[PDB]
């Protein structure tokens, strides 16, 4: 392989590649744009160690009773349908509503999985609301608490537009200490230093920043406790102990007992509290970017390099003349029920036909007779339009052309001549005809045909009567030129047939459809059966820019 | 063009100096 090849196939398949590459980049967009951010906030502790501490900072106890003081086993969400309701609320810039609740108690279903109770409210005004739990409404009103069937309530201060909906759940204890505890992250930064540094990640900026105060609070008020407990035990101790020098010594110990007491601080000292830094960690939106263009262009070249690699179809004439065959034209697509020779009669196309056409002139010179025979390899790679167009242009020289549509079995030339379609070619072989009634006229043309008639239910064995040969043989006598259009050899049979009376016989190959290996069976079968192929049309060219092989494909006038 | 950045320093003297770095940086 080379650098021009690779070039090319890139630009030929541009298209693919800029659709795949901007549809995974639309998609990270649209990720990096409506996942919730993440605020995080930390926090600077001091140890006047610092090992276990951390494994005392994450214990169930400390965690569980900043729960129990900010009542974190009430979880609050603002209802968005989709999952994505909530991201384009926010761009939007619609303010999220939230909702003060102090007391509540669910029926505490508790069945095998749904562990959490759970309500939807409904805010109505600025002062009440409706709630259901499973369809039962209930209406509440700001202030005054509410019992009723087993669920007790109390809200304050609803700061949201009417019409909105919270789902309420009041999730285990147990639940929302793990819940903290996988948000929360205690560091050294030192290893020796009495440095901790304490964080803690979540949606919401200024909850976050009263959780880890809350933490650090209870932490710091329950280290204090553990000295100020060491000297009240001796200090409980000396005043239990007590019954002059003595008396006055041991209240003198008893009074240094008690200033230790009150000097509570001690081995932990809060640095820093907590401050949440307004841009959030998450999403990181340049890096989801880079990732969504990058894994566009990698999966659009392997895509693109996978197609090159299956691709069989023949893409220029070197490849059949490799194997020994000879090309006679390249015909392209034609952009533009007619004859294309008649209706645009100076298409590109037309203009590569009438290359053929001299083409022709010399290869039939010194043909045992005057009769062409196009065949292909594999319906709808062009036979028909190639013979028609071709006896069009023959036909315009001045030059008495016949063309006989012997495809018994899917000939359509009649329709697309116009036509008097009864006594076809079927009429005349199987003897229910003469050779008269059957040649018609071209009215935008200037040549005769014949079609093929009925579609007969033997159409191979028809073609072997001899008065096939008696037909071409007379009109060999009364015409220039005879081009006989046949179906293909690997179908039917019928092609082997008709050649063995033909002068020359071509093969149409459909450009990129057909592969090298069709074209050489199918020459190498024409051969068993004693019909010799003098070459090949290649049809249906288009450019590609990998080719580096270049057609007078454009118009010149 | 491009704005030219200065740089000062100081030195301190620690009678250690493992958290004093953690100190300085400190929001306080
Ligand atoms: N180079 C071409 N440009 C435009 N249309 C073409 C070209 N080659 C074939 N066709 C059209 O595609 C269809 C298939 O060709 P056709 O000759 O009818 O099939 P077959 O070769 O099996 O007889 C036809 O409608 C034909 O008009
Ligand atoms: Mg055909």
């Amino acid at each position: 392989i080379d650098l021009g090849r690779v070039i090319g196939e890139l630009i030929d398949h541009r298209k693919l590649i800029i659709s795949i590459t901007s549809v995974f980049t639309l998609f990270a967009i649209l990720y990096a744009l409506l996942a919730t951010p993440i605020y995080e906030t930390d926090a600077l502790i001091q140890i006047e160690q610092s090992a276990p501490e951390t494994a005392l900072l994450q214990s169930r106890m400390i965690l569980g009773k900043t729960i129990d003081d900010l009542n974190l086993q009430i979880q609050i969400e603002q209802k968005y349908f989709p999952v994505i309701g909530r991201g384009l609320a926010r761009l939007m810039g619609e303010k999220p509503g939230n909702i003060d609740i102090t007391r509540l108690y669910l029926p505490d279903s508790d069945d095998i999985s749904n562990n959490t109770p759970s309500i939807i409210l409904t805010v109505k005004d600025k002062e009440n609301y409706s709630i259901n739990s499973d369809g039962i409404q209930l209406n509440g009103v700001v202030g005054t608490l509410l019992n009723e069937k087993g669920i007790s309530l109390l809200v304050n201060e609803i700061d949201a537009k009417p019409g909105d909906q919270f789902v309420i759940t009041q999730l285990p204890r147990l639940k929302a200490i793990s819940d903290l505890l996988k948000s929360f992250s205690v560091a050294d930064l030192g290893k020796d230093t009495g440095m901790l540094t304490l964080t803690l990640t979540g949606d919401n900026p200024k909850r976050i920043s009263h959780i880890l105060d809350s933490i650090s609070q209870n932490y710091l008020a329950q280290n204090i406790a553990r000295q100020a407990a060491q000297d009240a035990k001796s200090l409980e101790f000396l005043n239990q102990q007590l019954p002059r020098a003595v008396y006055l010594q041991l209240l003198n110990r008893q009074q240094e007992l008690n200033i230790a007491k009150s000097s509570a601080i001690g081995n932990v000292r809060i640095i820093d509290n907590a401050v949440t830094d307004p841009n959030p960690v998450r999403p990181k939106k340049t890096i989801i970017i880079v990732i969504g263009v990058v894994l566009g262009l990698i999966v659009s070249v392997v895509l693109v390099l996978f197609q090159v690699f299956l691709r069989r179809g023949i893409e220029s004439p070197e490849q059949l003349e490799e194997i020994g065959i000879n090309v006679y034209a390249s015909i392209p697509i034609s952009e533009w029920d007619t004859l294309l020779a008649v209706g645009n009669p100076a298409d590109l196309a037309v203009e590569a036909i009438r290359g053929l056409r001299t083409s022709l002139h010399f290869a039939m010179m010194e043909a045992k007779n005057n009769v062409l025979m196009i065949s292909g390899a594999s319906p709808s790679a062009g036979m028909t339009f190639i013979s028609s167009n071709l006896a069009a242009t023959i036909a315009i020289t001045g030059k008495k052309v016949l063309f006989i549509d012997a495809d018994l079995r899917k000939g359509y030339a009649h329709k697309m001549f116009g036509h008097k379609n009864d006594k076809g070619l079927s009429e005349f072989l199987s003897g229910q005809a003469a050779a008269e009634m059957i040649i018609d006229k071209v009215e935008g043309g200037g040549f005769d045909y014949i079609g093929r008639g009925q579609i007969p239910p033997n159409p191979a064995e028809l073609l072997m009567h001899p008065r096939f040969e008696q037909l071409l043989n007379w009109a060999s006598q009364n015409y220039d030129l005879i081009i006989i259009d046949t179906p293909p050899i690997l179908a039917v049979t019928d092609a082997a047939i008709i050649g063995r009376y033909a002068g020359t016989c071509l093969l149409v190959a459909r450009f990129e459809k057909n592969t090298v290996k069709e074209i050489d069976v199918s020459m190498k079968r024409f051969e068993q059966s004693g019909v010799v192929v003098k070459g090949c049309i290649l049809n249906g060219v288009v450019k590609k820019a990998s080719s580096y092989y270049r057609y007078g494909h454009y118009h010149y006038g």
